[PDB]
């Protein structure tokens, strides 16, 4: 649930992070899992694909700009209750609104 998206159920992370093929490299599928969790579970957002931050347009080389097409969901917070899972989501940089918590 930590790895994958909230609202649209796909993979928060593509090949398009060079971490993710150094996860993906490794064979046994336990160890892969255990990588990809441990990159995607600071992602809290479903990436779209569009890096905001790089200005620069390059025009030579389109071939590294085609996301996954995510549908860039806000994705919760997973804890552990006993025999339940609370999910708690934060919106914004505001610290005056309260987490959305459900479970």
């Amino acid at each position: 649930l930590e790895c994958v998206c909230w609202n649209c159920g796909k993979l928060k992370i593509d090949s398009s992070n060079p971490k993710f093929n150094d996860t993906q490299r490794y064979r046994d599928p336990k160890n892969r899992l255990n990588a990809v969790w441990n990159v995607c579970k600071t992602k809290m957002v479903c990436d779209t694909g569009l890096s905001a931050g790089s200005d620069n347009f390059d025009l030579s080389n389109p071939s590294a700009n085609m996301g996954h097409g995510g549908c860039g969901a806000a994705q919760p917070t997973i804890r552990k209750d006993g025999l339940r899972l609370w999910g708690s989501w934060k919106r914004g940089k505001d610290e005056s609104d309260l987490p959305e918590k459900r479970l």
